[PDB]
């Protein structure tokens, strides 16, 4: 029968049964393992947090909200079946992470394995796979009343898209609003966010401005060009500006803290250096590195925060170099934060030129003495692309709306509808520097090279300029 | 007399100086128990049931917590327990001249009821104030504690409405080496003050909407440092996106619920009541003589009988000269309200100002919509109310006139511009909203009402309501931009 | 008409139906929003602004999710519509007959204005709603939403008072019996109008609630019981229920009986009985009421709010001037000075038929102590309060049905020792508190020796403060010792 | 260096002292980041993934929060910076001993791994101190602040473990007593480590706290007590003292103590025993040990965290087949199954040497019904737990010290009736839980006959679902019914 778990963030969640054979598997329990802001709890000592009960959170929340439209809106045909495949698919929608989650797609992979493209998206779906087989899940799906051949199809589309008229093969165009529950790739507004604003809001101890149940009460699904979709209620557009605003804060003060970059990249960097000894078991007894565990599901399985600690505890001589920057992390000997500029007005810098960088900083020339001259080596250069979650553009101009005097018919709120004070611009980039000679007089010449590129190149007064460069920042006009 | 405790739940305990104890326990304080905070947002969201002593208490409390904070980290600053005293003195007593249902009166009722008169509740608070202290012989107590009345009077009353007036520095309550202390209670510079600070919290905890300020944060980072020749407070620079988060929870809060359509429009009915009642409601003041809801604001001591309380007064009379008042709180009851009919906005520079307001009515009453109508509206029907949305400041940037510091130079006072910051800010600081009401509220009327609005925004350029097509369908088609 | 939503901070968004709404929208409902929930209570913790109007829609929206789920968990109840609405409803009006300052009125004022008369709030409530559906129209829409008005009237009264007098009740049969255990529970007092009020008062207090009234929901089922259907929680759950009137008691010691929260209530009650005779407030046919037979009429009880204090503070009339300067010394803060608490020691308490006979006890103690002055009985209130698990003597666990997992529609029993030997062995005491209305240092210090030669006369428990405040007299008694 | 600032979800923004962010930022320490608090509770409440490490901090932060309060409040006890930072640094140090698990380890696995051992975390947090110290050149630092280490080493570690060992203290003297109350309070165990762990682990779990310490901490004075100065509580503050053991019980009940959080740990300690003979952990010179070695020496227990159970888990030495197979019945949730609890009758206490019996007695059990399988000592499990108040069977208020407003340099005692006849008579218990190794249908329907049947023949407690899960054998008990 169903199950009780207590959730901080949700109470208390009845779980189906199916749901919970699928949650005690190595495949889903994996997860417990793997911290949901990686290198964060290093700076925030809340965000213990992982990514199995964000999971929960996510496949509770997509059951709401599916839960909510059909009882409102019967002629939808919402079935139970339709009901659990959606909930199966925000549970499993972060099946793919990897050690310390984002960092693993977001910098390990990118540098140990350039020519693959790979995303945790890309992970769940194999994972869930994975898990299906291994553990006779599809029987106890037909037994609840699961069609797996389409409910499989449907479940995978929810989370990584079409596997590519009608794109999905799931479930067709009169279902289409189910599809925008999980993984929304129309606008990003998906029951995966309001747990993570809610859940790490309160793992952090910052405070969460977004009210996923209100929006949920105010949702319903319309006809929008030929297809049903969901709509929001009109007055709930500011709410919606203020979402993406929360999300961008959390970014901000959080995801991106430059501490907690910068513990990412020497973690990531230890990765590197131990990726051609650490083995790790797959199918048939092969052995995979950390890079390759992606091709094997049972290895990857494997995979997990429990590297980190692999690689501290080792003694391994050719592990020297990778424990090496792992204890530095413990004694807190961290590369140092010199500061951060944006580029300004068109500018934007692309990702093949992030690698020539440290070499621009070095390259620099102040017009001031200095006892110590630094290397590209010496620096790190990290570029964060801040955005509304799709890139240039503005989602809310992907929504639909509906009005309390005609439910029925679907509208469009432009920006100018809305507020004079929103943002006029919907992506950045912010341009962080640091410094791994962490002395007195290094660090003062690393300020010094890092404010002349900056005027250079024509970047941002960095915020301190005229105090930690005095003699530098007179010389550009414009400052 | 020794200290008190008071449990709060925004602050926790709050421990209280004797002497705040003795202001806190008089008619002129004790009076804002019977204030209600948000006044006609109560009636939207049924949490606000908060009045403006707790919200003093909060006040006072922030108040003390960052000049105790500033003393802590720089002692070199001679903070002393009476500039503490003086300090949270102010914070608790900078809302002591709000009037019944607080912005409704001074924003809504007496500019209608005495139009001649300029009245502020920061101006009420001065005088509140000055009644409370001498009605209560708190002077003499004040000097029991070590303070000193001339100078300190002064001194808290600059802080609440500012230069009691030119010069580098006009106050005259403290020197320019303690200018940092004026800058808590009520921030004229900036708008950054522990009265935000306690407003944010509460409102939030009563109305179930989540705050996203870190006032605590705030205090950690704060330093004193020279600036032009004073001592001002300075905050990280680091923490300048949360200043902006700052002001941005500020126009979420006003967006949500400080000026929530229906609280606005149920604020509108209680001051129409307020008129109408005007002439009948006495309230007895100095000597016995009588007074006015309008002219109590004249004598404090007939002001600190004027609360929420006439509210009910109005509803439960029986006296027939009430009937017309009382009969509008009667509708407020039953939910009769005046009906909403939409939300437009002046597009690009376009502002309407204070003198325009009483035109407006007639304005959209004049509209032609070319539609087929039952029933034929005029301006007295109308109402037209305009919302100043904004950082605090009008057109600019308050954080253009915030003072910063960074970790490796503590006392070295720098300015950091929008630029430098994040190009997803606003790229404006003020804007308006307009919202139309009708009050006939039958369905013919109301379909009538849709067209004129609709009709006068597209004839004068305003923005498109959201839900233009679906109440105006005949009327957006003409405006091409529209649709 | 259409369903609104509400935002509580307590409960977040709120469905109303709109049978609800009309309700709502009434004179006699909206009454609430000017009758604080712990009257004098605010003036001891300035959070406690809150009314009863939002701790109303809190219950009515509690008793709905009650019975909504056990609906959903068992169809075979038969839970109707019409009967989740009716539970809302009563949820909804079980606070309508509350009177100003809320339990001061029924409690305190009410049996001094009128000691013949007995009245109490629940009483009330059936009379306001009787008056609010009959002045609004209200019968005509409830049957349009499904309703039989005569049934249902009487069985939304019977929730809110019990039975109007085998099976009692005129409204629902025996097979809907769990649905009378929801809103006002009389077998056992677990109901949604305490889960509100934990929550809420915790909130606004600023203490916090051990209580997880959502919890005890996704376990509550309904089994037969003694041919009855009621309302059982899972076994295991048991420990949560001792908590929640642990709770209780907690939130009565710290908040609803501080004991210069009662002081207040009492020095406002006072001068409510000092304004009576002059305070007029207008009824049915223009007939005028006093504050104290304004509950004889329903339109001028609804007239009857926490505004009255006020009316008193900022009257002019000099045969008010004893009432008001009773409300100014509240301002000023000169209250009636507490002397201190103690315990009956004995079985059978106090009658409420003694409490008059008390303060002239008191005056009447001889402690063999040097005094200046001397008090009198007029000198000293003294304040009985009764503590218990909402059943007297009796447990209210031991009035509760359970069921087990692997039975899931059997009743079963839990006794006490089946859960632990760390919990009360009796379940009602009373708290007995003196206060003095002279206030001055000698007065204060003589106050205290009476005192503690009463508590001493009769047995009563020492004062924790007994030997620093009377150390003449503590000594004498030897079992204090 | 300078002052750093944390931000915690429980506290809010905590200031680093710079010597305690040395302290911090050392392997000794952020080896706390890897022992989950509650253990294998995570694996019942899933918010619950918080670590000691976040614990510590908050232990430290709020043992500041005490001492700089009463050195505010009462300046003639000279409280010194140094005083300050000594009493921060236990807090922060306390809890540097606790192994995998935490309670897990030295509650289960060390009693079975090492019995003729005596340890506790307690002695594992003060040689962890030391090599914390020693390994990171901490002493020159504490100079450099002003601190001097042979005597504030030393009370740092009596502050942790108690005296070394008529005052007994060597680090402080008679006049600096008090401060041997905040972190570990030996006299009555209220103290800021479980100020901190309510509240972090009830915003974990999703459960209510219901204790105020900042409320203890305002009220808090240092008075004379027998000729040493001790931290007193205000007199009306002894209700709030009480709730704070029904809180601690509370926690106990419904989380440190959940049945199948308790079987989890006991599945983990046995995967732990099976793997000890095979697992190694680097230690000092490169010499090797096992996890029951690893206490000997600090180097190695350092590197013994919750990591373990995952290297038992990814291992593919067949000698770790057995470990490794119960850690994947874990993640699969073929757990050993809860047949019940029941507790002793009466006087009876259980003794810890006859823990190991008691398996074979419920095999032992003669049930009069047919059953398809018969059972044997290996395949049960009964686990039992010592509930109390923190003092075995007494009651810890009778060993705080109050003052009253009216002499708040007067310390006095208060005893429990003078509080309330609601409060628990008895201050100790014990519960019994009993599993099955067998989770067939067959098996477990056996199980619940031998376990009540056991039950009856020792005079247990009637299981709560006793009539339901073994109908035929409850009967045989009179006294059950
Ligand atoms: N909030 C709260 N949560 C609890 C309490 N006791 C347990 N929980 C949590 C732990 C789990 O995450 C969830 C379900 O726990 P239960 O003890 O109800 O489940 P369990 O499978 O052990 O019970 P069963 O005997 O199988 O029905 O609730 C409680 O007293 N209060
Ligand atoms: N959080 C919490 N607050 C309480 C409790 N009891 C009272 N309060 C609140 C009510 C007040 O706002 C504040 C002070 O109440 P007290 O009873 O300590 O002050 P009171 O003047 O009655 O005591 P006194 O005998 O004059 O020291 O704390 C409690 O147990 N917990
Ligand atoms: N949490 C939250 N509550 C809100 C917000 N806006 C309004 N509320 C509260 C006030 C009310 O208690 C409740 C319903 O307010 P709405 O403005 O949504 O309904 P109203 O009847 O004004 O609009 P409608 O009739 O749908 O046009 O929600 C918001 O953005 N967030
Ligand atoms: N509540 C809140 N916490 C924050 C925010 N930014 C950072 N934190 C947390 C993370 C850490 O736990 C703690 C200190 O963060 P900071 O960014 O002030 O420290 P950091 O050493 O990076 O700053 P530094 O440049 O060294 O002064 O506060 C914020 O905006 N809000």
């Amino acid at each position: 029968t169903m199950k009780v778990i207590n959730d901080p963030i949700h109470g208390h969640i009845e779980l189906h049964p199916l749901l919970v054979r699928i949650i005690d598997t190595p495949q889903f329990q994996r997860l417990r393992y793997i911290k949901q802001l990686g290198g964060g709890y290093y700076v925030f000592p809340g965000a213990s947090h992982n990514r199995f009960e964000h999971s929960l959170g996510v496949g509770y929340l997509a059951g709401c909200l599916v839960h909510a439209l059909g009882e409102k809106q019967p002629e939808l045909q919402i079935s139970e079946r339709d009901v659990l495949c959606v909930q199966i698919a925000g549970l499993c929608r972060n099946l793919g992470h990897g050690p310390f989650s984002h960092m693993f797609d977001g910098r390990f992979i990118p540098l140990a394995r350039p020519e693959v493209k790979w995303t945790h998206e890309q992970g769940s779906v194999m994972m869930f796979e994975h898990l299906i087989n291994s553990n006779g899940i599809k029987p106890v799906m037909e037994q609840y009343g699961l069609i797996p051949e389409e409910d499989i199809c449907f479940i995978k589309e929810q989370i990584v898209g079409p596997l590519e008229l009608w794109p999905y093969k799931g479930r067709p165009e009169n279902k289409s609003f189910l599809y925008e529950i999980v993984s929304n790739k129309r606008n990003g507004i998906d029951v995966d966010k309001w747990d993570y604003f809610a859940r790490d809001c309160h793992h952090l101890g910052i405070q969460n401005n977004f009210d996923y149940k209100r929006f949920i009460k105010f949702a319903r699904v319309c006809e929008v060009d030929n297809e049903l979709r969901i709509c929001a209620r009109d007055k709930e557009v500011g709410n919606l500006y203020d979402m993406f605003h929360t999300r961008n804060s959390l970014h901000r003060r959080a995801y991106q803290h430059k501490v907690g970059n910068i513990i990412d990249t020497m973690i990531t960097d230890a990765f590197l250096k131990a990726d051609d000894y650490i083995e790790i078991t797959g199918a048939g007894g092969k052995k995979y590195r950390i890079s390759t565990a992606i091709d094997d599901m049972e290895a990857y399985t494997k995979l997990t925060d429990n590297i980190f600690l692999e690689i501290l505890y080792s003694t391994d001589p050719k592990l020297k170099d990778a424990r090496e920057i792992l204890k530095q992390i413990e004694y807190r000997n961290l590369f140092k934060y010199v500061g951060e500029t944006q580029p300004t007005g068109q500018i934007k810098i692309k990702r093949e030129d992030y690698e020539s960088l440290p070499k621009e900083v070095a390259s620099a020339k102040p017009k001031v003495l200095l006892d110590v001259k630094l290397k590209a080596e010496d620096f790190i250069v990290d570029v964060i692309n801040m955005d509304y979650g799709m890139q240039e553009k503005n989602p809310i101009d992907h929504v639909s709306f509906y009005c309390k005097t005609a439910p029925n018919r679907a509208i469009r709120i432009t920006k100018n509808q809305v507020s004079q004070l929103l943002p006029e611009k919907f992506a950045e980039q912010l341009i962080r520097v640091y410094c791994k000679k962490v002395d007195r007089k290094s660090l003062y010449a690393a300020r010094q090279y890092f404010v002349q590129w900056c005027a250079d190149r024509n970047f941002t007064k960095p915020q301190d300029g005229d105090v930690i460069a005095p003699l530098i920042t007179p010389q550009k006009k414009e400052w």
